[PDB]
């Protein structure tokens, strides 16, 4: 009874810490490698840095908080932080998918108008792009949450809000469909459409130099593919609940949200496809 709980609590704590460590180490490495290697200070890598910040915030704030909820079986932190924590979860996935769109659009430009790209894209503009992405993402994630537009009047929902250790994100149907479409489905569709155009236009192409560029693009394709595979299951289930709560078991819905968090750990590994990152990683770790 109490022993079963102790064994579970301690092993789950150990796993959670590992996940945190992997997400924080991996993404600090990416930021530090870029911050300190002129060869890696390209404009595309400024977008990568932004993605790494999104993932780092998941490692430092989103996951640690969720971990305490999984390990201890209740929300220990009060009402405000529960809402802030929710806000930050929506924020990061929103900022991630929006950044991935930008990366795909940056690459489409560079490949179809290399010279028009040359005269448009500067460090100053890349900064504006990044900031705009985080602005829109903040707008779409915080306000509806601070305006309580997500709340329901279901008996289930009143139960949770009248229980100080409840921090499920029980939402009304309108918000579920709206936030999913606005945070995820639309940027998803744009990203896929643009990523396929980048695929067609890369096909209409020293041989050594073009191979190295296609290796790099494939790496970006992989980042986008893995991100879709990590989050699409959660968002699909999010929709399905609006229509039928029985069609898909609870435990798998929760797990899918954790699969989403897990994506924040994957990008640094995936970047080891690149000689340059690999070398910068090995050098940084001394
Ligand atoms: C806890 C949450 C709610 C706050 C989120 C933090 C943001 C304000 C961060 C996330 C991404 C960050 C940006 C990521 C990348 C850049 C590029 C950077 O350009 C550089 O010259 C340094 C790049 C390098 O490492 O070589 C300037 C800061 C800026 C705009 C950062 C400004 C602050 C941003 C928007
Ligand atoms: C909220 C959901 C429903 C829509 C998300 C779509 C976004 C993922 C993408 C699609 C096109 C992107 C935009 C394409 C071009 C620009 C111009 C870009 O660069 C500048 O404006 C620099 C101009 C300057 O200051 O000189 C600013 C960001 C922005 C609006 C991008 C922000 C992110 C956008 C809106
Ligand atoms: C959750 C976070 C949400 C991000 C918040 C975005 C706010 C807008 C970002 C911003 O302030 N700038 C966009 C930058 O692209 C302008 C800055 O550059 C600012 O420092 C200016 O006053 C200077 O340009 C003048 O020296
Ligand atoms: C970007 C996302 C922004 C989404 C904004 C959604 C706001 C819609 C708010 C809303 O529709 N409700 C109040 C929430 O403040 C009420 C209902 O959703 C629900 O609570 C009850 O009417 C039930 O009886 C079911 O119909
Ligand atoms: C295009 C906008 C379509 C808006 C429709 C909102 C989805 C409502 C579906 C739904 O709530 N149920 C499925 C009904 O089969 C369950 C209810 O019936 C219970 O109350
Ligand atoms: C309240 C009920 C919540 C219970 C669910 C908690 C599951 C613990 C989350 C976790 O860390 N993992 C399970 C994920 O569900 C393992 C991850 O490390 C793994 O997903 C990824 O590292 C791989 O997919 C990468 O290839
Ligand atoms: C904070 C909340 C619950 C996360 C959670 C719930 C239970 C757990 O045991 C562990 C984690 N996750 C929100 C996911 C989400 C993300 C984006 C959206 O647009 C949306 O409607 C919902």
């Amino acid at each position: 009874a109490e022993l079963l709980s102790q064994q579970w609590e301690a092993g789950m704590s150990l796993l959670m810490a590992l996940v945190v460590l992997l997400i924080v180490a991996g993404n600090v490495l990416v930021i530090a490698a870029i911050g300190s290697t002129q060869r890696l200070q390209t404009l595309t890598n400024l977008f990568i840095t932004s993605l790494a910040c999104a993932d780092l915030v998941v490692g430092l704030l989103v996951v640690p908080f969720g971990a305490t909820l999984v390990v201890r079986g209740t929300w220990l932190w009060g009402s405000f932080l529960c809402e802030l924590w929710t806000s930050l979860d929506v924020l990061c996935v929103t900022a991630s998918i929006e950044t991935l769109c930008v990366i795909a659009i940056d690459r489409y430009l560079a490949i179809t108008s290399p010279f028009r790209y040359q005269s448009l894209m500067t460090r100053a503009r890349a900064k504006v792009i990044i900031c705009t992405v985080w602005a829109i993402s903040a707008l779409v994630s915080f306000l509806p949450i601070m305006m309580h537009w997500w709340r329901d009047e279901d008996p289930q929902a009143l139960k949770c809000y009248q229980d100080p250790g409840c921090c499920d994100f029980v939402t009304n149907r309108a918000y579920a469909i709206a936030s999913s479409i606005i945070s995820f489905y639309i940027p998803l569709l744009i990203m896929i459409f643009v990523a396929l155009r980048v695929y067609r236009e890369a096909k209409e192409q020293s041989r050594v130099m073009l191979m190295r560029e296609h290796k790099a693009l494939k790496t970006l394709g992989i980042i986008m593919g893995v991100f879709t595979l990590c989050w699409l299951p959660f968002f699909l289930v999010n929709i399905v609940n609006v229509f039928n709560r029985d069609l898909v078991p609870d435990w798998l819905f929760v797990a899918f949200n954790w699969l989403g968090y897990a994506n924040s750990a994957m990008n640094p590994i995936i970047y080891c496809r690149s000689p340059d990152f690999r070398k910068a990683f090995k050098r940084l770790l001394a």
